[PDB]
């Protein structure tokens, strides 16, 4: 099966997933010179008040935190979307190192981690039915460098105890996304996909141009969590980033100035 291994990593994903040679996958350089301003764009609409998160799973290749989408308690609209996107859940990529972890970049620069709300939809009723559309999900993307750290992230921090090996999960109610998003809302876009297999071309990116500050303790213990199952030989979850694609044709566009 598939991973982040030298013998199953992302070098190898296309002979069973095909797409991976697609023309728009993800992640991207963002070459913010390149990048485009587009005064047509609106203003992000993250409406997270009601978000009602459920649990927190170790699926093997990260962790999902994981909401009610059953109702719209927790939407993006807005930005370059036509529509309403429910949050379904969010997790991050990260290093081994500091200095590695993000799949997008920045001017060919690689942030400590990526964290990834992801978000389906509604006109296509359920989440395994977006995925298989152009215009399926939007996938908010937040870059984390080290530094001082994020209050609202340590409640998560805390948990991972819980859930080290693969298929763990733990009850991870009353989180409040909100306090993991940066001051400013400024962000990159451009049509992508899913950065792991099946590696959909399902997905509206909008990146962040704000990076969150976490503390050195905190990514820490995300490199403490295991790939491998419990009884399994450990292997660290770390370095589960896909590197990123050729933008092939397409352009960035950007919110700001
Ligand atoms: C077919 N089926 C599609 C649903 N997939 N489930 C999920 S949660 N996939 C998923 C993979 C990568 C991202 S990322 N890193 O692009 O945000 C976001 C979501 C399971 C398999
Ligand atoms: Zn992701």
């Amino acid at each position: 099966h598939w991973g982040y291994g030298k013998h199953n990593g992302p070098e190898h994903w296309h002979k069973d997933f095909p797409i991976a040679k697609g023309e728009r996958q993800s992640p991207v350089d963002i070459d913010t010179h390149t990048a485009k301003y587009d005064p047509s764009l609106k203003p992000l609409s993250v409406s997270y008040d009601q978000a009602t998160s459920l649990r927190i799973l170790n699926n093997g290749h990260a962790f999902n935190v994981e909401f009610d989408d059953s109702q719209d308690k927790a939407v993006l609209k807005g930005g370059p979307l036509d529509g309403t996107y429910r949050l379904i859940q969010f997790h991050f990529h990260w290093g081994s190192l500091d200095g590695q972890g993000s799949e997008h970049t920045v001017d060919k620069k690689k942030y400590a981690a990526e964290l990834h709300l992801v978000h389906w939809n509604t006109k296509y009723g359920d989440f395994g039915k977006a995925v298989q559309q152009p215009d399926g999900l939007a996938v908010l993307g937040i870059f984390l460098k080290v530094g001082s750290a994020k209050p609202g992230l340590q409640k998560v921090v805390d948990v991972l105890d819980s859930i080290k090996t693969k298929g763990k999960s733990a009850d991870f109610t009353n989180f409040d996304p909100r306090g993991l998003l940066p001051e400013s809302l400024d962000y990159w876009t451009y049509p992508g996909s899913l950065t792991t297999p099946p590696l959909l071309e399902c997905v509206t990116w909008i990146v962040l141009k704000e990076p969150i500050s976490v503390s050195s303790e905190q990514v820490l213990k995300f490199r403490k969590l295991n790939f491998n199952g419990e009884g399994e030989p450990e292997e660290l979850m770390v370095d589960n980033w896909r590197p990123a694609q050729p933008l092939k044709n397409r352009q960035i566009k950007a919110s700001f100035k």
